[PDB]
């Protein structure tokens, strides 16, 4: 109840070979295997929580999503315009907060909420 409409989003994006497009900017064809994405996606959180790189600047580099040009920004959203694993895990975070691994059918995710 009162759930805001639409919340801010960046996310890092790490591809495997079962993501639904297994090609991003960084690589025309994505051969890494799903836990070998959560080992990355891992590693990625790791280096975030010990202060050692920035979210958008991992983003900016690795992402395999096209948002990683906007150092992971995805804009505001509502519901029902995300897949539903990332819009949960997204309105389920409070302002300023990481996730965990989030598993979608693009890949792994971390999300941080900016709004």
């Amino acid at each position: 109840q009162g759930e805001p409409a639409r919340v801010r989003c960046s996310h890092l994006l790490v591809k495997h070979s079962q993501s639904r497009r297994p090609s991003s900017w960084r690589q025309e064809q994505i051969t890494r295997t799903q836990e070998e994405a959560l080992e990355l996606i891992n590693g990625y959180i790791q280096k975030i929580k010990s202060g050692e790189e920035d979210f958008e600047s991992l983003a900016s580099q690795f992402s395999d999503c096209s948002s990683a040009k906007a150092r992971g920004d995805l804009g505001a959203f509502s519901r029902g315009q995300m897949q539903k694993p990332f819009e949960d895990a997204s309105f389920a975070l409070r302002t300023g907060e990481m996730s965990g691994p989030v598993f979608t059918d693009s890949g792994i995710h971390i999300i941080l909420r900016t709004e």
